[PDB]
């Protein structure tokens, strides 16, 4: 496969679009591991389907998060999904812009040079504070780890799907992406 | 004396220090009652709001619902201004800072809006000039500004964000007569 010997840490990947983006590392012959929190029984499905290795993460649970990805040594490539009140509000914020941003800082100081950071967006007003925060992050992020050789990017979904999203994630995981940083892509 | 917000109220959440207190020296000069929050120093805050004739009060802008009560509080307020803002940072003053530059003016934009008259104003003041954190910050106070100004429109209350005396003299234009088709936009000073 293309990804073959890499491995690949899939923050939220048990449901959807994060579903799409295990089975396609899994099938370019990557070593994928992925967490979920809710959905026990999806995960479990997944696994069994791919081989991935399904672990339980609170994404909105910040040391819960910096803690997979510590237990998972030099990653070649991190993927953060984000996935789908005061309170509904400030979890819509830890998702879209905490986990992300603690995830990526945590991976890529672990990571090779050459490590591909990648970031799902989410699918009233505070998710476009959401979706600028992230295209602002990225920008910040490529600046901080690119002399690392580091490359960060989002990818931001539309309000089928999963398959479309998973393949522009491959692509800018692989070879032809490897000048591509700091960008947010919407497909 | 009275001037151009005479009759109105101002709330200012972290106008104890730098470009806040400048904000909070330029509405008073304008005659408003002006109320401000403070997060550090109690004697600076005194002084500044004895120096002035403005109202000051505790509050921690990283927390939500001190940020959300001292803001209904305030009652039928006419100016919200929210004044946002090392080697390596810990992962809970990253969440702080977060709080602090994206929790913060949202919750207290949104709470302020329900408590506003026709004409409202709700300025945000950004961080003084790793990167990552910082410009995450900034991109989402320009990103909230455009979708709450959507849904503070047909309420005719207008919402800008100003992204650094001069500062103050920029808060105070946008929450005058001629800014009242203003709203939405981020202003670098």
């Amino acid at each position: 496969g293309a990804f073959t010997g890499k491995t690949v840490l899939i923050l939220g990947g048990s449901r959807g679009i994060g579903a799409a983006i295990v089975r396609r590392f899994v099938t370019d012959g990557a070593n994928v591991r992925f967490t979920y929190a809710g959905s026990k029984d999806a995960a479990k499905r997944l696994a069994q389907e791919t081989g991935a290795t399904a672990v339980f993460t609170d994404s909105a649970d910040r040391d819960a998060v910096i803690d997979v990805v510590r237990k998972s040594g030099a990653l070649d490539i991190l993927v953060v999904n984000a996935g789908i009140n005061a309170d509904d509000i400030d979890r819509l914020f830890k998702i879209n812009i905490h986990a992300p941003y603690h995830a990526s800082v945590e991976a890529a100081r672990q990571m090779p040079e050459g490590g591909r950071i990648l970031i799902i967006g989410s699918v009233m007003a505070a998710y476009a504070a959401s979706k600028s925060a992230l295209q602002g992050m990225a920008r910040g992020l490529a600046r901080d780890f690119g002399p690392r050789g580091i490359t960060i990017n989002v990818v931001q979904p539309g309000p089928g799907q999963p398959e479309e999203v998973a393949g522009m994630v491959a692509w800018l995981a692989g070879p032809e992406a490897s000048f591509v940083t700091g960008a947010m892509h919407t497909i």
